[PDB]
């Protein structure tokens, strides 16, 4: 909505090469042991916590810096290396904030979040980019058309 | 199919009410037209799922309780020669209160899924308003956009 969407910022919170679990490899459409890379970030509009975001990157995108991660958004970093986003399929959902969540966002221990499980696929139908999303509800909510 | 459990739907409430400002203004018709108010309670085999709450304009303010027990709000609508065209849904999640935390069996406070979801037909009335709340362990929407 409009608030969020007024002063995006984001603070990396992890940013690591990782060695692709069997079942990563699997998600991303890559070999077990290859070199992915994880990032968390705390987004925010201007001082106002919004979201928690989290994705793997596959070994074709795994030299995403931390500063391009807090200069602008992941796809403007996918988008400089070619990437072109043809189906995004996500899964909305919702839970309890827990561990830091509660206090990174600055909301009440155990309150709701929104949370978005995404799978981005390129034309040729290779996986982009894996989210874990979640949201303070108070601040993001999800809006969709479907036309008959 | 032997694990498939079937969704199950009874009626809480059905009844006619004035339109309030903010009901009238989404439906398109004059503050206090008689509406009719819907709620249900719907579950998965034998566990509670969503309380489903949808508002009906004047001119389907008749969907009696015989149909929604041998149907739901759509074969109703159906049956008057209605069929959806749009869609507009907006996603949220907030904490359960008053009686939703026994009506779907779970904590007071705990989280749920909301759905706000105006109905449209192919000449932009507005057929249905609904106002939706799910137990997220037992739902999520899924979503697919695909880029042209």
């Amino acid at each position: 909505l409009k608030n969020a969407n007024l002063d995006p910022k984001t603070r990396v919170l992890e940013h690591r090469l990782l060695a692709a679990s069997s079942a990563i490899a699997e998600k991303l459409g890559v070999s077990a042991g290859d070199e992915v890379l994880l990032i968390r970030r705390l987004r925010s509009t201007g001082d106002i916590p919004v979201a928690i975001l989290e994705n793997y990157l596959p070994p074709a995108f795994n030299d995403v810096s931390l500063d391009e991660l807090e200069k602008g958004g992941l796809y403007d970093a996918l988008r400089s290396r070619g990437v072109v986003l043809k189906i995004a399929n996500q899964k909305i959902g919702a839970r309890r904030a827990v561990g830091e969540e509660s206090t990174l966002l600055d909301i009440e221990d155990g309150g709701p979040l929104l949370t978005v499980e995404r799978v981005a696929l390129d034309n040729s139908g290779q996986v982009i980019e894996l989210g874990s999303h979640c949201y303070r509800p108070d601040m993001y909510n999800f809006e969709t058309t479907l036309v008959a």
